[PDB]
């Protein structure tokens, strides 16, 4: 239960929901082919649109309510120790990050992390140690101009049960300077891109004495495979 509700660009806190179309609940997601799958659910929206340079270190920062924790000591923030799993960013080119509808945009994904079955840790588990934050470098090659910046967190701590995985989404309304001339050689849609019953989505990941470790097996996130430049 969180909600990705502020960005950083080269460690500039943007500000809370500045350039956000984020929801106002933290409720997960279970239907991949719910239109909410884009950005989460309807809510906060922002007329700003976040200037980054093609390279930028981009920090996004999920906790438990929009403000952060909902009371002092709270366990499940920024979230819940036991909602083990990826986390996923995408991409998609548009006129007026503003006014653009989030409806039939070609996405591609530009980073994600998923899991390490050595060390036994997910993407969630650094989304927690970097107490909500999660940073990651837009690409050097991709084009100027508007983008929606999708982060996405994939809990997987019920995702043994069909529609039983959660998704928490958000977008970042951005427009990227100083950048080259890479069109994406895929683009999958959103909702479309996941299928419910994929090996990342419809997983058990309990393993003997009922710790969330896979089994130390490699986990298959959902949807395409990173870009690269
Ligand atoms: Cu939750």
């Amino acid at each position: 239960h969180a909600i990705f509700q502020k960005v950083s660009v080269n460690g500039a806190d943007q500000g809370s929901l500045t350039g956000l179309r984020a929801p106002n609940n933290n409720n997960p997601v279970q239907n991949v082919n719910s239109q909410d799958m884009i950005c989460g659910q309807s809510g906060s929206t922002s007329n700003t649109i976040i200037e980054v340079k093609a390279g930028d270190r981009i920090g996004a920062w999920f906790q438990h309510v929009i403000g952060g924790a909902q009371f002092p000591n709270d366990p499940d923030n920024p979230i819940a120790k036991s909602h083990k799993g990826p986390v996923m960013a995408y991409l998609a080119k548009v006129d007026n990050a503003a006014t653009a509808s989030k409806t039939g945009l070609k996405w591609f994904k530009i980073w994600e992390d998923t899991f390490n079955p050595s060390t036994k840790t997910w993407g969630v588990d650094n989304l927690i140690n970097n107490n909500g934050w999660v940073y990651f470098n837009l690409p050097q090659c991709i084009a100027d101009g508007n983008y929606l910046l999708r982060v996405e967190v994939l809990a997987l701590h019920s995702a043994y049960s069909q529609g039983q995985a959660q998704f928490y989404q958000s977008c970042a309304q951005i427009n990227v300077s100083g950048g080259g001339s890479f069109t994406p050689a895929s683009t999958v849609s959103f909702p479309g891109a996941y299928s419910a019953s994929d090996p990342g989505i419809l997983i058990n990941i309990y393993g003997a004495t009922g710790q969330p470790d896979n089994n130390g097996q490699p986990y298959t996130a959902p949807g395409p495979a990173p870009i690269s430049c």
